[PDB]
């Protein structure tokens, strides 16, 4: 199921500050009940592409292409830190006709990005759903998951980063299957390729990324405060329902489970999958959102 070029021609296009994102969108312009979902590294919009048909029939469906990838523009600077994305992504909220209060679902960085609009937009949200989330800065390159203790480090975070990344797109080829518990046909393999196809600073995304995580002591302090406070104000937000779709075994979110444990208001839905549960179990997580969709109204 699902070309790559299938995906994107159901996906329009708006222009957003000197650049344009592309993005799903199952209701243009509809002030109906609705969800955004928010994808992360090296993903795009296609990674929701079979979790969003359970929730359709409820909701009209966003999902965009962070700046950089999936079908969006490039940007010819290629800054694309946390606080890049963050411009891009917030003027995206405000073209696409949105009502008063959405639902954002979330993954990876696309929830560090979601947390932080929401923590700065209280009240348009009335409700989130995170997995495989950032939701604390991490304590040092102890508290990363096992599987990427020295990859983290060592390579991406190193001078040797851009060789990996930009030249031999180690994150679409190597990360990316290694945390899918299937394997992706390659149909859907190309799909996740198709943005990052020429080498050099088109797979920039992909090595800015991992340069963002926040580690205490490291760096980088703009984004460990970013964390800090959307955590702080996500910790006693009583008033905002919450859903954490945990993935067992999963990745970050053994360790989600322990932050967010006395959450106030967050129910927990666990399903099979490792980082990318998306492609594991999409049918068990879109039925969840939609449940989740439910229990609001």
């Amino acid at each position: 199921t699902a070309t790559g070029d299938e995906w994107w021609a159901k996906c329009k296009q708006v222009d957003v500050l000197d650049s344009e994102m592309s993005y799903y969108d199952s209701d243009p312009g509809k002030h109906k009940n609705t969800v955004i979902f928010l994808h992360g590294n090296p993903t795009s919009s296609y990674l929701w592409r079979n979790v969003i048909p359970h929730v359709e029939p409820l909701a009209r469906c966003l999902a965009p292409d962070l700046i950089g990838m999936g079908k969006s523009g490039k940007l010819p600077n290629h800054s694309y830190r946390f606080v890049d994305h963050y411009r891009y992504l917030s003027a995206w909220f405000d073209s696409v006709n949105l009502p008063e209060k959405v639902t954002i679902v979330c993954h990876d960085w696309g929830s560090g990005l979601g947390f932080h609009w929401c923590n700065e937009h209280r009240d348009r949200v009335k409700g989130i759903v995170h997995m495989e989330s950032v939701v604390s800065p991490l304590k040092g390159w102890e508290s990363f998951p096992e599987t990427a203790r020295d990859i983290l480090p060592q390579a991406l975070r190193s001078e040797a980063g851009e060789e990996m990344v930009l030249k031999k797109n180690f994150f679409i080829e190597r990360l990316l299957p290694s945390s899918i518990m299937r394997k992706l046909s390659e149909e859907e393999m190309d799909a996740y390729r198709e943005p990052f196809v020429e080498p050099g600073e088109s797979r920039r995304p992909t090595l800015t990324w991992p340069r963002e995580i926040p580690i205490k002591g490291d760096g980088p302090e703009d984004v460990i405060e970013i964390v800090k406070s959307y955590n702080k104000w996500l910790s006693t937000s009583k008033d905002i329902p919450k859903l954490f779709i945990n993935a067992d075994p999963g990745f970050f979110s053994n360790a989600i489970k322990k932050v967010t444990k006395n959450w106030p208001n967050q129910k927990t839905v666990t399903v099979k999958g490792l980082h990318f549960l998306q492609e594991d179990s999409p049918e068990e997580i879109g039925e969840a959102i939609a449940d989740f969709l439910n229990e609001l109204t």
